């Protein structure tokens, strides 16, 4: 007994020790502030000293949140059309997101399991379970009115008893389209931002951007490196010019494997090679849409799709003590590192009348005793990261 | 003659920018010196400088730009969006690397030829190599051992075959926006001086930011651009025929405020003309058929691309007058009218201290300058560009 306990001990854990570190750097941030602003005092402590230490309060507090939040988040990225929507249901077995050519999903949907049999939709603030055949009008652009207004969620509930994988506490978030407009930017940052996984769907028909990939740095910079999957999507398209096949696809794998483990440094190359995969949505919904001349490698395209599912569930499941929390950890020790070169910074200058000197040593021993503080906190993540983590 | 009547035009408008080159020098002097001095803060502003100092910039390359020999037309879209193939579709053979993932890793130059065969040439060398070669110089699954420094090789098609470039005309494929910082600085290097523009949109997709800032970095160094939008793929529409007409629609929309009111290049109704849902690649495979079931409406696909071809060849050869200077002629006048304003600006601001009025005089006198210049321009406009 049992995988679930082993998780809960473990929220319990590092959400205690969050507790903790976001009072620790609260008050070390005060501390800083008040030293800062003080005109009696000869610069001891900087204006970038006390930055830092204010976005390390913040960033704190939101990874406090998605380390209590009751859910694990998957959010689906990528550019206009690359099949966002689409895999989704195709990971549903049925068509019930708005997708289509054009710029389409105009809308954040949650998808999440329900133990009900029949599927259905909730809006903000409503008790109603709508059908899940009014989607259109709140998320398919094509459908509503050009001006409806700065939001939205929509929730679908879909029943567990099909697809395996909403089975328990998953969601998952199709979004629009990235670089469409400044607004629909800041609402994916919003909502897919703190993400406990991305699945970045990638055009396999062209190659990736760097506003695609700037979304990830953008991750980092806020919170944590993120856990990502890449579907190469639209794969069905190497079936025209099979004398290409392989090269195109050693393009793509060098280019991702680059992404992942040079650029954002977020994996090593064998583990990513278990993050990348192609595939073509279209043909995996096709065909599971139907049990009640195929096109070239239809069954190696489905055999991966497969694997993601298998690899996207080992984790979200078996391993979501590791996805959940290690990299909030890993985060937590690099600004517990930070924070202690502040304070130290701090107790230097402290170092360079009777009652401003009295003042300055008062400083030092403060920002000794916070020091301290912060090393045990290092030590406390130690430990977890020893019994909870590889 | 249409070609006299060019020449003309040439010799004319170059001439007016020599004219307007001095003359915003003198008055970005005039205005640093003023800004500058200690005696007189605060006469004129930082940005009225900064301005000044940027429309001096401006007014150099676009003197270079008029002053060229031919005109050259910059295809320029996302990875795949079907750049080169839709080259490849206007002169009626696949000439040009095309394919799925980042292919085209070079700039190419196509040009007439008399002879009747096609040929390469690459930096710097007399040698007409096969047309057969591209791949090993352009096409990033093949390339040999390097290669790169952000290069060109120039295609040398015969005029026998497409009309289109009997002209001094200059086709230029180009690699995919937004895929290395590197390469967006060689892609605005070669294409950002373009007369013309051709946007290759994915209309399975839609227009995304990085695409269109292209276009406003076109505009911040030089002029409105000259733009052609091809929303190409529009064969997708097939498969999904009961939204057809209200994607159509969704496109038309979002390139229409493209052009009209974020570029403010312009008018709705010009717009229209500007504007193509097409197929390069049934295009290219009809015409390359010369040497049973087609997909609907590939007729109305291919009559579209033949629309875009006469309305393309109607102006870089009949109104290439228009289409050569007219963009430049405008700016030429906002700029003006922005110069204006900043001497006005300082005479008021002006209102021992004999320094103070020297300035006004100087502002003023200026000012008529500019008066001058606006006049010539307008000028130019009515015996070159009617009505
Ligand atoms: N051939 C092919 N078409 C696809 C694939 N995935 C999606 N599509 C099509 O491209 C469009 C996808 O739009 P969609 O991705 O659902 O909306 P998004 O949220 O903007 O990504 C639809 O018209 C799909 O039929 C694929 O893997 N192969
Ligand atoms: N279905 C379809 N495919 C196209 C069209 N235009 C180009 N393609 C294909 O899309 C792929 C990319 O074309 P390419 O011209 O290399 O794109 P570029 O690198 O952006 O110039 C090739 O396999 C083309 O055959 C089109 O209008 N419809
Ligand atoms: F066409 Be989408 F859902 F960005
Ligand atoms: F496929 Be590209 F525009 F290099
Ligand atoms: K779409
Ligand atoms: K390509
Ligand atoms: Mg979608
Ligand atoms: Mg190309």
């Amino acid at each position: 007994v049992s995988p679930l306990k082993h998780f809960v001990l473990a929220k319990k854990a590092i959400t205690a020790i969050f507790d903790q570190l976001l009072e620790f750097v609260t008050e070390g941030s005060h501390f800083v502030e008040a030293t800062y602003k003080n005109p009696e005092l000869d610069r001891i402590a900087t204006e970038d000293d006390l930055v830092e230490m204010q976005g390390y309060k913040d960033k704190l507090s939101i990874i406090g949140e998605v380390l209590s939040r009751r859910h694990m988040k998957v959010a689906f990225f990528g550019r206009t059309s690359s099949g966002k929507s689409s895999v989704i249901n195709a990971m549903l077995w049925d068509k019930v997101l708005p997708s289509g050519i054009g710029h389409i999903t105009n809308c954040f949907l949650s998808v999440e399991g329900t133990d009900g049999d029949k599927a259905y939709l909730m809006t903000e603030g409503s008790d109603e379970k709508k059908s899940v055949k009014v989607n259109n009008q709140l998320a398919h652009a094509l459908h509503m009115d050009k001006d409806l207004k700065a939001g939205c969620l929509v929730r679908v509930f879909w029943p567990k008893a099909k697809c395996a994988l909403l089975r328990d506490d998953l969601v998952l978030v199709d979004s629009p389209g990235t670089d469409v407009t400044t607004e629909l930017d800041s609402w994916i940052d919003k909502f897919c931002l703190d993400a406990d996984v991305f699945v970045l769907v990638a055009n396999s028909e062209s190659t990736l951007m760097n506003t695609e990939k700037h979304f990830f740095h953008k991750v980092n910079e806020r919170l944590s490196k993120p856990n990502i999957f890449i579907l190469n999507n639209r794969w069905d398209a190497s079936a025209s010019e099979p004398e290409y096949m392989e090269d195109v696809r050693r393009q793509h794998m060098e280019r991702c494997l680059h992404f992942l483990v040079e650029e954002l440094k977020v994996v090593n190359a064998l583990e990513a090679q278990n993050r990348i995969f192609f595939v073509s949505a279209k043909e995996v919904l096709s065909a599971r849409k139907q049990k009640a001349a195929l096109a070239e490698g239809f069954h190696a395209r489905l055999q991966e799709f497969q694997n993601f599912e298998q690899i996207f569930e080992e984790c979200i499941s078996q391993s979501a003590v590791k996805t959940k929390f290690e990299q909030h950890t890993i985060r937590a020790k690099q600004i517990l590192a930070t924070v202690k070169n502040i304070m130290d910074s701090v107790n230097l200058a402290a170092e360079d009348l009777p009652k401003e000197i009295d003042q300055l040593e008062k400083i030092q021993n403060n920002s000794k005793l916070l020091r301290n503080k912060a090393v045990q906190l290092e030590n406390e993540l130690e430990n977890f990261t020893k019994q909870f983590l590889p």
